[PDB]
């Protein structure tokens, strides 16, 4: 009898940055994220009449 | 004397053979079995 082949899957990884999903996001590499407690962004909106 | 000759056919010159890989094996009467062992890894 005989072996005719050993056929094996290869998992091609998909980076998040090279999906087109990442156009819906802004990506910043942040080194020490365990150190941060809270993030905060402040808006100031003037409204003329 | 009037005779006919039937049209002869070739296997590899038919469009059926897109659905088969074709390796000629010289002594198939000397075979018991054959096997293909797939190994499917799986991501999570």
């Amino acid at each position: 009898e005989a072996l005719l082949g050993v056929y094996t899957n290869v998992v091609e990884f998909v980076k998040f940055l090279e999906t087109a999903l990442a156009a819906a996001c802004v990506n910043t590499e942040f080194k020490d994220l365990r150190r941060m407690i809270d993030g905060k962004i402040q808006f100031k909106i003037s409204m003329p009449t």
